[PDB]
C-alpha cells in the first residue's frame, strides 16, 4: 500500500540497511518487486535474510 516509502524510514537492520543502499535500492517497492530467492541474489545473503526483508516491510505497508 505505500510501496513508495523510502527503506530509510524503517527500522530494518544496519547491516541490511548499509547492503540495500550499497546495491542501490531506494523504496519498499524496490524490495517488494523480488521474491527471496531474486532479492538474496541482488543483495548476495541468503534466502531467508531476504524473506525477512520481504515479510516485515508486508505486514508494515499494511
Ligand atoms: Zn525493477
Amino acid at each position: 500500500g505505500h510501496m513508495n516509502r523510502l527503506l530509510t524510514s524503517f527500522p530494518l537492520t544496519a547491516s541490511v540497511r548499509t547492503k540495500l543502499h550499497n546495491k542501490g535500492f531506494q523504496t519498499v517497492g524496490d524490495v517488494l518487486e523480488l521474491k527471496p530467492t531474486e532479492l538474496s541474489a541482488e543483495l548476495e545473503i541468503c534466502k531467508e535474510e531476504a524473506l525477512e526483508i520481504i515479510k516485515f516491510l508486508e505486514e508494515e505497508t499494511q
